DNA sequence: CGTCGCCGCCGCGCGG
DNA sequence: CGCGCGGCGGCGA
């Protein structure tokens, strides 16, 4: 096979590479490598490497890389640029892999961990381990089982053997319910004191050691806890055993709040899977405890115990050992669906990074570009220092708030990659500036021709035409895989629909689901067996059509995510391509683009219609319009059409055929008008809204900027089953808003679009009568506990206290002097509850950390101290009054002259 | 060390 | 609750 690195690390004047060999097994090496870095020479002497902008370069061999460190900081007090890649690991991976890898995932080891530690006074602080950790659960990937390391004696109690037996049984038998699928894959390994415990773990941890380490909050727990513990028992070196190379780093994350250090281990690629999760899902959740998580991603029940965690080695240590496997195996599933490991894989290798490295798009593009340019013999440029400077993004339209009927809408596929493409917007490729009109001026179409040579944009800029430059081409690469895994994505979420539709017919039969790939669109033949099976068979397909199509998802919106992240990087001081000329080169003519289509869709419509100044784009954000069809729905009348679908199906047929050909036409002439390269601006239609036929629902409703509701029936070409709520920026859509009230304003507005004003009526009142009866965790409140000492005098808020942290300080003094009590994590999410005036906790509201219940100590005072009346208007009552007076409705029937 | 736009809640200090 | 301004949190692109 094909080598591939694992991990790399320069130490000194040696890089350690830990690699797969063309017998696909593991090995170590200790190269002495020697980097190269180039500096500009004379017009006058021959060479093969160049400067991005042609300029000639020597290359400067380099004994070590620490002498060619130093030759950097001499060409600084020189006053001369050194190129190259000053980063020498990411030089040796170029070197040694010269060719696109082919990496082989069942040979690169994944340890998935975690740890418990029982810690009667308070929170066990990774930097002091001054408690025995009592229990390892391991799960190595190449050998598929769960190792679990149990401590048996320990000065907080001494305890039985955990018995698999039990653990398999259900809980209604006294069991733990540990899923039986991997019963057979656990290796129980008792220890009589946690010396031994440790010493056997660093041996297998030598015998099995992680490439890829990952877990829930390992990072800033788990890693930390057992290095510190081993390195308090035995000693540094001890603890340094944990790294393949025996060399660690303890190191502060920069940040504006405070500080927490994590250990560095020298040749392994930590991913915390809380990191994967949040960079990764598109999600904010009101709280990332594992419990939460895994209920919302598996729709598993929370690990149930009786009593602290503090004291259930002691009260239970058959379900504490449990539930540290179960947790361990609940991030294996969480990954089994979402794929964040194999995403970084395959990011990493194509850049050639440390896969660790996927956490930052500036590293990834640095090293994906570096890699393009030396394939051509071409030398980047250093980075250099820039101040931060604010620069211009995208164009947003002011919508008249009201309800809207008939929407239509349309969306530039990939914008901000596309423009840069269209424009060849790269550093190299700059070719000078023209004079810029008002923007309005190119808007209309009345402002002078910029370039006659170039490819321009609305900010000033010109580009080469003659030659893609390497941001365009390597950009283009990366969407073109985004493209594919999207119809992968799309594909499996149509055939979902199918699967939905055929769901309303079961046929009462014992058979087996369809093997068949749910990338690809659904055939006859297939179609037909759907329709014929029963509802154990058809819900099994759903559940893997949808499985299907969350790894697309995955796959495509994260890269998505790395091309976006590449035209914001432009912005970013840090990026070696920094470039405020290029970051507003391609938000300028997005600005443009957008308002220019504005105009050619009015301008058609109004002659389809045969009016004058009309418009029917009623909203717009950076790069989609909203169109509304009322009058095209109109021209034929709703009286002839059969049923939704029907009309759902013109307005499909009128957006294919007369309106994206038009859109087409008025982007082509916006090309000329730039003279960009090529023409790449392609707005396909993307919803189709409305109410259903015959109802009194109202479709959609804007309030304002970013903030809508519409009725869909079809989205990019996915025809539901059922309608489905399209809802930007309402309370529904915020982490921050309860649980219950996101639910009932859901639900407010889906009677609104979809069934009229006496529906909402009758749920709103329906709601406040019931509203009192909600659990306390579903209607508060959530926010984010930043800056706690800030606004901390002396256990009471000081000035401009912002009410979230007031509920902080409020919880810190009612559990002021209690060890065991949660303590609220400076950055981590809280729950916040209004507290009615006269309360025994002394202010007007109470936090405590988020996806727990609060603390038995307060918890019967918070219940019955809890202001309903001022979570009912704060939360429900006035975002409500907001969406229907913009839709013109009323929530509360107005008296009428029926009265009588 | 991808970006900007822009919403609503809140404290504050008004606002004769 | 009448109002904007700045801080904040949190999405929408
Ligand atoms: C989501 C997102 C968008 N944007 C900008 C760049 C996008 O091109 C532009 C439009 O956003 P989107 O329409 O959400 O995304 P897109 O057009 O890039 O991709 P798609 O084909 O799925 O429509 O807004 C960012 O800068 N960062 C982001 O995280
Ligand atoms: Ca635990
Ligand atoms: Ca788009
Ligand atoms: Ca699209
Ligand atoms: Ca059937
Ligand atoms: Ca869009």
């Amino acid at each position: 096979m094909k080598e591939f690195y694992l991990t790399v690390e320069q130490i000194g004047d040696s890089i350690f590479e830990r690699y797969i060999d063309s017998n696909g097994r593991e090995r170590t090496r200790e190269v002495e490598y020697k980097p190269s870095l180039f500096a500009h020479c004379p017009e006058s002497q021959a060479t093969k490497y160049f400067d991005i902008y042609g300029k000639p370069c020597t290359r400067k061999l380099f004994a070590n890389m620490r002498d060619a460190s130093q030759w950097i900081k001499r060409m600084e007090d020189i006053g001369l640029e050194a190129l190259g890649m000053d980063d020498f690991k990411l030089a040796y991976l170029s070197d040694t892999y010269n060719y696109e890898i082919k990496y082989d995932h069942t040979k690169i080891r994944v340890a998935n961990f975690d740890i418990e530690v029982t810690s009667p006074d308070g929170f066990p602080e990774p930097s002091q381990a001054k408690h025995p950790i009592d229990a390892i659960t391991h799960y190595d990937s190449i050998d598929d089982r769960f190792y679990v390391f149990d401590l048996l004696n320990s000065p907080y109690g001494n305890v039985e053997e955990w018995s698999i037996e039990i653990a398999a049984k259900l809980q209604e038998q006294g069991g733990d319910e540990v899923p039986s699928e991997i019963i057979d894959k656990i290796i129980y390994m008792p220890f009589d004191n946690e010396k031994e415990l440790l010493m056997e773990y660093l041996n297998f941890w030598q015998q099995k050691t992680p490439v890829i380490l990952t877990g829930w909050n390992v990072e800033s727990f788990a890693i930390p806890y057992v290095y510190n513990r081993i390195k308090n028992i035995f000693g540094e070196s001890t603890a340094k055993r944990l790294s393949p190379h025996r060399k660690t780093r303890v190191k502060v994350i920069e940040n504006m709040y405070g500080s927490r250090e994590i250990i560095t281990l020298f040749g392994i690629s930590v991913l915390d899977y809380i990191d994967l999760y949040k960079k990764f899902s598109f999600t904010n959740q009101p709280s990332y405890s594992l419990d939460y998580i895994s209920e919302f991603e598996l729709n598993v029940g929370k690990l149930k115990y009786d009593g602290p965690i503090s004291k259930l080695r002691e009260s239970n240590h058959q379900r504490y050992i449990s539930y540290n496997i179960i947790a361990v195996y609940r991030v294996l599933q969480i990954d089994a669906k979402r794929q964040f490991i194999n995403l970084s894989l395959d990011m990493g290798y194509y850049a050639k990074i440390q896969i660790q490295s996927v956490f930052s798009p500036i590293k990834t593009w640095d090293a994906i570009i570096f890699n393009s340019l030396k394939e051509q013999n071409k030398v980047i440029p250093q980075g250099r220092s820039h101040p931060v400077q604010p620069y211009p993004g995208a164009f947003v339209k002011e919508p008249i708030p009201n309800r809207y009927k008939y929407v239509m809408s349309f969306d530039l596929t990939s914008l901000y990659p596309s423009i840069i493409r269209q424009v060849n917007i790269s550093p190299e490729t700059i070719a000078g500036t023209f004079k810029v009109a008002p923007l309005h001026d190119y808007i209309n179409a009345v402002a002078e021709r910029p370039s006659d040579v170039y490819s321009c944009s609305p900010n000033g800029m010109m580009y080469y035409k003659d030659r893609d430059g390497v941001v365009p081409t390597e950009i283009t690469k990366v969407f073109n895989q985004r493209k594919e895994h999207k119809g992968y994505m799309l594909a499996a979420q149509r055939n979902g629909e199918i699967i939905k539709e055929a769901l309303h017919n079961p046929n009462l039969s014992v058979d087996e689901p369809l093997d068949v790939d749910y990338r690809f669109d659904f055939s006859d033949e297939i179609k037909e067996k759907i329709k014929k099976l029963s509802a154990k068979s058809l819900n099994e397909m759903l559940f893997r059509a949808q499985r299907t199509e969350v790894a697309g998802m995955t796959a495509q919106i994260n890269r998505k995510l790395l091309i976006n992240s590449l035209a914001g990087a432009l912005g970013n001081v840090w990026f070696r391509y920094y470039d405020l000329r290029n970051a507003t080169a391609i938000t300028t003519f997005g600005q443009m683009a957008l308002q220019w289509i504005e105009r050619k869709v009015n301008e058609y419509l109004n002659e389809v219609c045969g009016t004058e100044g009309e418009a029917f784009v009623l909203y717009g954000d950076t790069d989609s319009i909203y169109v509304s069809a009322d009058k095209i729905i109109d021209k034929v009348g709703e009286s002839k059409f059969r049923d939704t679908n029907h009309w759902v199906d013109f307005l499909d047929k009128f957006a294919r055929e007369r309106m994206e050909p038009a859109i087409d036409r008025g982007f082509r002439e916006m090309c000329e008008y730039m003279n960009n390269k090529q023409h790449l601006m392609f707005m396909d239609r993307e919803a189709i809204a409305g109410p259903p036929l015959g109802s009194k629902g109202i479709g959609g409703f804007w309030t304002g900027k970013k903030r809508y509701a519409l009725n869909v029936w079809d989205m990019e070409g996915t025809r539901y089953a059922e309608p489905k709520l399209k809802i930007m920026g309402l309370e529904t859509q915020k982490s921050s808003t309860p649980k219950a009230v996101q639910k009932a304003l859901k639900e407010c507005i889906r009677r609104m679009l979809q069934e009229g004003e006496e529906s909402l009526q009758e749920y709103f009142k329906e709601f406040e009568k019931e509203f009192r009866q909600l659990n306390y965790i579903s209607i508060a409140s959530v926010s984010s506990a930043n800056n706690i000492a800030k606004y901390d005098v002396g256990g009471f808020p000081g000035p401009k206290c912002p009410f979230h942290i007031r509920g902080i300080l409020t919880y810190n003094r009612a559990i002021k002097g209690n060890i065991d009590a949660p303590q609220v994590v400076e950055g981590e999410k809280v729950y916040v509850l209004p507290l009615r005036e006269g309360n025994p906790f002394g202010d007007k509201c109470i936090a405590w950390p988020s996806g727990t219940e609060i603390t038995d100590l307060i918890k019967d005072d918070v219940l019955h101290w809890m202001d309903y009346t001022v979570l009912l208007e704060k939360t429900f009552i006035k975002p409500l009054e907001g969406f229907t007076s913009a839709a013109k409705l009323d929530y509360e029937k107005k008296a009428s002259l029926f009265d009588m």
